[PDB]
């Protein structure tokens, strides 16, 4: 397998300026036509012209319109075309090709395929060579004028980037029409979508040109209803950008498109946006009120892309980051403004300190900007889009507002065009601190380290307080664990986000201060501190790191019941937590260990029982922050600070710590499960397609959150609780009743009730799938076996698939069973999805990133199926470099 270095970086020998498309579309094969009107550039060196092609089916390609013969002038392997040089002309040329694809086949979805009976593109990254032959890598810049046919029945509207310039009828049924995108652009935004599709529209006038824009909303003629959402989150983010970054949208049409079978989320092509339906599809009625949040964020996410992306390109991938870390940052920033709550900031920190720690401490530690690949499809991970994404949002916490805009719009000015590199980004950040720090010596060289450097850095802290002198120290250290990509860590520019906090009345001792660590270590000091405070540190989450706080639980209690700030409150929690999971954790493997007929174990602290209740009863306190803070931190959050975990101990652990906050909270968690109903629950917008209220679907979590821990409990009479919240209009409300039935012997009561509300809407179906997949049943093995034999079956659809398996994987107890029969599940089920969908399959893999984090026994079971898979004849390229890495081979 070849494997592709950053530092080896050259321009093309060679220029594509013009892309003529003819998309013929028939019932058994595609036609493809294309003519590159193609040159010579200046750092050609005489070499073949080498086309990206994969699978394709040549009829006839061409030079100059002279057809070219096999063997003699070109050689054609299923991967490359290779036209020898003596053939090559030295002036501008055309190259003109026509090739046969079969997108009905096409289950891996990417290049040209079918989902159900919509004909639709994913070009991204390397899927334009699936279509037509190619120099296929983003700095190959070309104008694409594109005609698709098709027959008119079936495929009524024909979609592709640019203006509709033409539209034509054809003999024996079919129809065509033709779209001119002259603007230049790479061929991964290139999109086609054909198919029976309805839609909902509307116009959106710009800020300051007050170009009208035209809005279009596409999916199945069944689901169109579904679409209202969607549209308001796309309105809410044009006027995002407007107002927040000074940017409109340049073109006069954006069109989004929903089909059922899709890789990931999205993909934002030049005003053609294509859509995962689970990220772009909602309905009060048939939809979980995460589909809400969720839509906005992609909506969001696709839209801003349209300058971090496609306006500002990316020079090679290896510079992903700077368009994805961007565009993550400048979605979570238009997130936590279009929601207003705060747990949208914590619910980013969440998944990067479980999800992105675990990656980057694991054999697939990467720096956001990689050395290498061999697949670049394995990386699109949470360490490029959301360590990358933290990355571009500590340039806002060091500038501030005012400057990062500054910077940012020097960014877009300077490299609106046009292709960039992390460096440029970094550059234009650097012009604004120069600016702010008023002198032109400042510079961020140091700031580059957090694009280079694999790893999370660990933070840690000392304190003194002289009473007499009223001063007060902060001794600050950082230190990254050495890895497989550096022997040497480098210290990292840290901005570290600090409030003092009186310990006496709660208030604020100064102002907002952000200390920037430099160095290894440094002391930082506070005069005119008339009392030993205590520290809020890292505000907001300031910097990516592992933070060690070295405060008491005492200090820790207090920051969760005074401090201002939202994450040190929510971490100042986690810690508190984490303290008592080690601990409870190590006496109960103690007592495994030593088999220990008695023994003891630490009780939760009760002055920590005591705040989680006064927090709770506080009617002024944001319902979403009180979820969060009644469960305990993720398995794979935990996992980072545990060697050789054993799961069953850990479930052990989790299990007493739950049973000794409820046996005191319980008779609080009811009473505000019952005073929450009206609320949370309130009916009076739900045929309001465009009404959506964050803080009632906060609401919902948290009534959610609360009966899930009073049917663990079995509180008294919680089962009449279960059944009356199975009636409830909203699916958050009775899926969560399926799951929380588990408890009771009327749990395949609520199974098959809730199978019959789901089964109808395809999206609800798949909700209802993840909702059975992470029940805990004892008899979990059995119902997926019923699950694969009676709903899900042979589907190829990633959603179907990802629903039945993936939630389960996060059952503690049960899938780490010490037989290894849900790691040997997953592993069949991965090889069996590896034949039809690489991708997919190794999205499937998350589970055993974990593997050598877990006890001696679980270890070589997972390593064993790793081991079998890699063994498979038929494995693909993108499993076997993703298994190869993740074991260490
Ligand atoms: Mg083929
Ligand atoms: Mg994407
Ligand atoms: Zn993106």
């Amino acid at each position: 397998p070849k494997i592709h270095y950053r530092k080896d970086y050259k321009p093309s020998g060679f220029i594509i300026n013009q892309v003529t498309l003819n998309i013929n579309i028939h019932d058994q094969e595609t036609i493809v036509r294309s003519v590159l009107d193609m040159d010579i550039s200046k750092h050609n060196v005489g070499e073949d012209l080498v086309f990206d092609g994969v699978g394709l089916k040549i009829n006839e390609i061409s030079i100059n319109n002279k057809k070219l013969v096999e063997g003699e002038e070109y050689t054609y392997d299923n991967e490359f075309l290779t036209i020898f040089s003596k053939f090559v002309p030295k002036s501008k040329f055309a190259f003109s090709s026509e090739v046969i694809i079969h997108p009905e086949t096409n289950y891996a979805l990417t290049g040209l395929y079918k989902s159900k009976n919509i004909i639709v593109s994913q070009c991204e990254a390397t899927g334009f060579r699936r279509i037509t032959f190619f120099i296929d890598r983003p700095d190959m810049m070309a104008k694409y004028d594109v005609t698709v046919t098709a027959d008119k029945e079936k495929y009524p509207v024909l979609l592709s980037n640019g203006d509709k310039v033409n539209e034509f009828e054809i003999p024996g049924g079919r129809h065509g029409a033709r779209f001119n995108d002259p603007p230049l652009k790479p061929c991964y935004l290139f999109a086609v979508v054909a198919g029976d599709l309805k839609h909902l529209s509307a116009t959106y006038i710009t800020k300051y040109t007050k170009k009208k824009v035209e809005l279009y909303v596409f999916s199945e003629e069944k689901y169109v209803s579904k679409l209202q959402w969607a549209l308001e989150c796309l309105k809410k983010s044009m006027a995002f950008d407007e107002d927040y970054f000074g940017l409109e949208y340049d073109l006069s049409r954006l069109n989004l498109v929903a089909v059922s079978d899709f890789n990931v989320g999205a993909m934002e092509n030049k005003g053609l946006n294509i859509f995962n339906a689970n990220s772009l599809l909602a309905s009060k009625k048939n939809s979980i009120d995460f589909s809400y949040a969720r839509i906005l964020t992609v909506v969001g996410h696709e839209y801003f892309h349209q300058y971090t992306g496609n306006r500002v390109t990316l020079r090679d991938w290896f510079q992903l980051t700077l368009k994805e870390g961007l565009t993550v940052h400048r979605e979570n920033l238009f997130s936590e403004e279009m929601t207003k709550t705060v747990t949208t900031r914590l619910s980013h920190v969440d998944l990067l300190r479980s999800v992105q720690f675990l990656e980057d401490s694991s054999p697939l530690s990467h720096p956001i900007r990689p050395e290498s690949y061999v697949s670049m499809e394995n990386f699109y991970t949470t360490t490029v889009y959301d360590k990358g994404s933290e990355v571009m949002r500590m340039y806002l916490t060091i500038l501030g507002e005012e400057y990062y805009k500054k910077g940012f719009d020097i960014y877009i000015k300077k490299n609106d065009g046009n292709t960039a590199t992390c460096e440029d980004f970094n550059y234009a950040m650097e012009q604004a601190y120069k600016m702010k720090k008023a002198d032109n010596s400042a510079n961020l060289n140091q700031y580059l380290l957090w694009f280079s450097q694999s790893g999370t850095p660990h933070v840690s802290f000392k304190y003194n307080y002289d009473a007499e002198k009223k001063q007060y120290s902060i001794h600050v250290n950082q230190y990254t664990k050495p890895d497989e990509n550096q022997k040497e860590k480098k210290p990292l520019f840290i901005p570290i986000s600090v409030g003092l906090i009186n310990p006496e009345n709660g208030k604020e001792m100064i102002s907002q201060t952000t200390l920037e660590l430099t160095k290894e270590s440094d002391t930082f000091v506070f005069n005119n501190i008339a009392v030993k405070p205590i520290p809020s540190l890292f505000r907001g989450f300031s910097a990516p790191v592992y933070i060690e706080d070295q405060l008491t639980d005492e200090e820790r209690i207090l920051l969760l019941k005074y401090d201002s700030d939202a994450f040190v409150r929510y971490n100042s929690c986690t810690n508190i937590y984490m303290k008592q999971i080690l601990m409870n954790y190590n006496e109960f493997l103690k007592a495994k260990n030593e088999k220990l007929e008695s023994f003891q174990l630490t009780p939760v602290n009760a002055q920590f029982i005591d705040a989680i209740k006064y927090l709770l009863e506080d009617p002024h306190a944001d319902a979403g922050f009180k979820s969060y803070i009644v469960s305990l931190p993720q398995d794979r959050y935990i996992i980072n600070f545990v060697s050789n975990l054993d799961t069953d101990v850990l479930a052990d652990t989790k299990e007493y710590i739950y049973k000794q906050i409820g046996d005191k909270l319980n008779d609080v968690y009811y009473k505000m499960f019952k005073s929450l109903e009206a609320k949370a629950d309130d009916l009076t917008y739900f045929n309001d397609e465009s009404h959506v209220d964050f803080d009632q679907m906060n609401m919902r979590t948290l009534r959610n959150t609360l009966l899930s821990l009073l049917s663990k409990a079995q509180y008294p009479n919680i089962l009449n609780e279960i059944i009356e919240h199975s009636k409830s209009p909203y699916p958050s409300n009775w899926l969560t009743s399926l799951s929380v039935s588990a408890y009771f012997d009327k749990y395949f009561e609520l199974y098959d009730k809730t199978y019959k509300l789901s089964k109808d809407d395809e999206l609800l179906l798949q909700e209802w799938l993840k909702t059975v997949s992470r029940s805990d049943r004892k008899d979990i093995y059995e119902i997926l076996k019923k699950l694969e034999n009676e709903v899900l079956k042979d589907s190829k659809n990633p959603n179907d698939i990802r629903a039945v398996y993936l939630p389960f994987t996060n059952n503690l107890r049960r899938f780490h069973d010490i037989s290894g029969k849900g790691y040997k599940l997953i592993a069949e089920v991965i090889t069996k999805t590896d034949k039809f969908n690489p991708m997919v399959a190794t999205q499937l893999c998350e589970p055993f990133k974990l593997w050598n984090k877990l006890d001696t026994k679980r270890q070589e079971l997972m390593l064993n199926e790793m081991n079998t898979m890699l063994q498979e004849p038929q494995i693909s390229n993108n499993l076997k470099e993703y298994l190869l890495r993740l074991t260490n081979k």
